[PDB]
Order: structure tokens, then sequence, then C-alpha cells
């Protein structure tokens, strides 16, 4: 009744049936991981078993950690691969785009799942039913989780779509760091820096190939860090930088700044972006 | 240092002060009102000490309240005045821009200054603290306030202006519902429906006037009731709504939709509007 393919409940496919429907594609998992030695281990653990089996291929791609995260991704017995490794003759720009676009060039697989490091214990099944879609449908090319409070996804990307891309509207978490996409697709499309890499694959996504080439999937529940409000301040700006820029709207640049209390105030200027990775495919 | 004259301390100007400095100008003070039973009272009597000294006029704009708003008030001393009293050959439409803009014909001030009902236990000097700049300085037309989380403002409007407006990056809180205007720019202007109202008033002030037009005031601390986050979710698609449309950007006119968790999800809509109220100079 959602005119884009929606799966409401837990999802009925068994991962033998999942893996007959392969057909000889293979599927590659990426968690990319900045600073989070606390979580990861769990991640990896989540989805370790699948591997040799639905899963071909698991990879962290860290992003600068300084704490742990690369040794106890190590000890859980993932293939740790750094922003440089991935792609050693560019010099690494900072943001999460950065990282989920060089992770394209350190896999292979004809599908790819992206999940994100500081989930608190996830559901084993989260890869599983992210691929359902793209593996028993035909022409999904892109899938988004959605679950069970998302301020800056309520309040600033939702209104947003439904201001300039209403047909949009009926996606329920646009910017979840939980989806899996065909390499065809994430290799011809450009990625957004920082935070603003998932509102830009979706946006292009649809703008290319409409609402019948993306579905969206109920993972239940899902938990992870609650950033402070100053830092949501500066990824609401960077989404909204890359939502104006697919919307054919001017961005000024400039990016916001913050007065804290300290009554006496102080002044911080956050960066924000308006450059884009290009399609993977130029690097071939 | 910013380029927006801001008052970063409290204010030095007595009582007296301001009223010498009044030369003949009036002052008008309106609270709006819908459903407010619990802190209309406080608001009122923080400011009726000034009625027939500084502040010249006094009115409770009520918004088709169903609660004790209304008797509350009158036992306060506060004339109250219905949207249909202020102007009753026209049919009231929903929303606070309405009742603001309604408030401009059954008050009579050279100078308006809003207050909202909603503020718990508010300082008496908020209202001279306000005026300060209109009465004292030369070319201002518009006080905004500040104050020590702004949800909506953090992560919506100050964002969005950085992006599409960045010249009134300096404004600490572009939504405050507490702020001081000329009767002269007020009637001039139109009004943004729903809560639109405020972004409107402050975009139209700076096309039209620039920053020299604008002061802001540092009004200490400022507490009032914090509305779920659905409701905020409609709040933001209407601020959206006006701050594209005074940016010359077509925003699509659907309404935000939210999918609520009974899993099981049901379907709201929220009402979002396009139409203004134009400048109250048209209706004499
Ligand atoms: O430059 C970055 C920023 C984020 N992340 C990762 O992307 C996900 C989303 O980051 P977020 O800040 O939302 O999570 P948090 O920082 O609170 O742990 C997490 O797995 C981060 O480790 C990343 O790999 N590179
Ligand atoms: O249609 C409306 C909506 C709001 N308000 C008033 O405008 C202020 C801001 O409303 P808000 O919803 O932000 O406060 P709350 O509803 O939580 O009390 C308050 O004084 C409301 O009573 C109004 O007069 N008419
Ligand atoms: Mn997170
Ligand atoms: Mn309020």
């Amino acid at each position: 009744a959602l005119p884009l393919d929606t799966t409401w409940h837990r999802p009925g496919w068994t991962i033998g049936e999942l893996e007959a429907a392969k057909a000889g594609r293979t599927i590659s998992v990426v968690l990319p991981a900045l600073n989070e030695e606390a979580t990861i281990e769990s991640v990896i653990d989540s989805i370790s078993p699948l591997v040799d089996g639905l899963v071909d291929e698991l990879i962290v791609l860290d992003s600068g950690s300084t704490d742990d995260t690369e040794i106890r991704a190590i000890a859980s017995g993932a293939r740790v691969v750094s922003r440089e490794q991935a792609l050693p003759e560019v010099p690494v720009r900072p943001g999460k785009g950065e990282a989920l676009w060089r992770s394209l060039a350190a896999t292979s697989g004809d599908i790819v799942v992206f999940i994100d490091s500081d989930l608190i214990n996830p559901h084993p099944l989260f890869v599983p039913w992210l691929v359902g879609p793209l593996l028993t449908g035909e022409g999904i090319q892109l899938v988004k989780s959605f679950y069970r409070g998302g301020r800056v996804t309520e309040l600033v990307a939702r209104p947003l779509l439904a201001a300039l891309r209403p047909e949009l509207g009926c996606v329920l978490q646009p910017l979840s760091g939980e989806y899996a996409a065909s390499r065809e697709l994430l290799t011809s499309l450009p990625f957004a820096p920082g935070y603003g890499v998932e509102i830009g694959l979706l946006i292009d996504t649809f703008d290319r190939l409409g609402l019948d080439a993306i579905a969206q999937v109920n993972l239940g529940v899902r938990a992870h860090r609650n950033r402070p409000l100053d830092e949501l301040g500066a990824m609401s700006r960077q989404v909204i930088a890359t939502l104006l820029s697919r919307c054919g709207i001017p961005d000024s640049g400039v990016g916001l700044t913050q007065f804290l209390p300290g009554s006496d105030y102080t002044r911080h200027t956050w960066p924000v972006s308006l450059v884009d990775r290009p399609p993977m495919k130029v690097m071939r």
C-alpha cells in the first residue's frame, strides 16, 4: 500500500533460501569505523557466522581511529582496511562518505551491505534481512532499513524530503546507516562528503531509477550512541547541504556557527563540504 | 563584534530612563494564547505593573482556547480579545501567525511587543529589555531575544539560515517568541501561517532593511513546555515551508507524514500552509 516496496514484518526467507537465490552473485559487508572500540566486536561477531556462506567477504573500513578499534576488530577475525590502503594514490579526506566510497575499491561483491560499527548488540539477521529484496525481487537496487529518537531524521531530513522530493515521503528512515545495494548502482553514483552520504545516495537512486528500484525492510529494534545536540547541529548542516545540492538549489557553503554559554558565550564554526567524490567507475 | 547589534549582558537602562526616551511613542504588549491556563496568569502578572507607565496597553489574544485561559486572564486584570473580535469581518484560520496578525488590528501602540503565554515565571524585565534598542537606538526596527534545547532552532532554522541566508547566521534564537518591533514595520510585512510566523518576519525584515535594523538582547534564562517530537515534526515542516518561500524556492505544499509504531505502524499527515496573510496596511 506504500508505493515503495515495504516489508513491515519479519522476512520469511531462510538462510538456505537466500543462498540458493544468489545464483553466482557475491555479497560483501563493510563496517565503517571511527573510534568504536566499545561496540565493534559485538557488530563483527553478529555477522561473522555468515562468512563463507551467505556472505563472501567482510571488512572493517577503519576511518582514522586512535582507540583500540583496529586491534579488537582483528581479534574478532575481521580484515581491517585503512582509508589509505583502500585507495593509496589518493590523499584521504575526513568524514563518513569518504570511508564508504573508499570501501568500494577494497571489496568485490556484486552486492554491498553497509552496517554501522556503533550498534549495540545488533540482531544477527540484519544482513539477511537487508539482502532479501535484492536477491528475490526484480529490479530492486537499494534497500534501506527502518526500526523502532532520530532527531535529525524527524526534524530535518523527512520534512525537507516532504518539501522538496515528496515522492520519498514514504521512506521511514532515510538517514539509516544500515543498507544494501548493487555494486553496479554504487559505483555509478557520486558519494557526498561527511554525514551527507546516505541522503545523497537515496535522492540520486530515486532521481535516476524512481521508486521501483528502492525497498525498505523492518529490522525491528536498533541501539547506538546518542550524540550531543551541537554535533547534531553540524551533521544536520551537512545533510541540508547535500540535499539542497541534489535538488538543484545553491547552498552558501558557509558552515554552521554555534554560540556556547559559559551570560557569557563562546563561538565555534563547523566545516561543511560541497564537494562529492565522483562515481567510483571513473577510477578504473 | 557581531555585525548585528547584540546586548550580551543585562541592559543598564532604568524604567524611568526608558519612559523618558518614549517621546510620545506608545507601547502595546500582546500575549497570544491557546490553552495556557497553567501559565497565563504568571505571565500577565510579570508585566501588568508596567501598565500606565512604560506599557500603555496589554492584551491577551485568545486563539481558540477551550480550557480556563480566558477566565484566568480576566481575573488577572487583562483585556482578552478573541480572533473573531480582533477582525470580525474575516473568517478565522488556525495557527499562531493568524493570532499575531489579528493582534495588530486590536492594538494601537507605535511599538508592539510579543511575549508567549506558556513561559514559566518570566522575568518582569523582559519587556523593558526588549524595547531598549527601539527606544534608545537609531534605526532599530525589530528586536529578538536570546537566552539559556531548542531542537527545531538548532537542527532546522539555524542550519537552514547558514545554507540560504548566511548573513543571519549571527542570530542566536531566530524562532524566539519574545520580541518587539515598530508598528510601521509589522503592518508593512505579510505574516506567515502557523509556526512559520517568526522566521518569516525575521527574513523579511532582513531582506527589506538589512542587519542594521535588527538587534538581539539577552533575556538570561527562559522556561516553557517541551512539546513531543511528532509535534515538533509538523512545526519544523511549516518553518521549512516559510523559509524556502522567503528564499524564493518552491515548496511542494505536501504535509509531513509520520508513521507511528504500535512491529505495527500507523500513519498521520499534518497540515502545512503556503498562504500568508498580507500586510495589515491593506486592511485600512
Ligand atoms: O568520519 C567518520 C565518521 C563516522 N564514521 C562511522 O560511521 C558511523 C556513523 O557515525 P556516528 O557519528 O553517527 O556514530 P558515533 O560517532 O556516535 O559512534 C559509525 O560507525 C562511525 O564509526 C566513520 O567511519 N568515519
Ligand atoms: O495556534 C496557536 C498556537 C500557538 N499559540 C500560542 O503561541 C505560543 C507558542 O506555542 P507553542 O506550541 O510553541 O507552546 P505550547 O503549545 O507548548 O504551550 C503559545 O503561547 C501558544 O499558546 C497560539 O496562540 N495559537
Ligand atoms: Mn549512530
Ligand atoms: Mn513554547
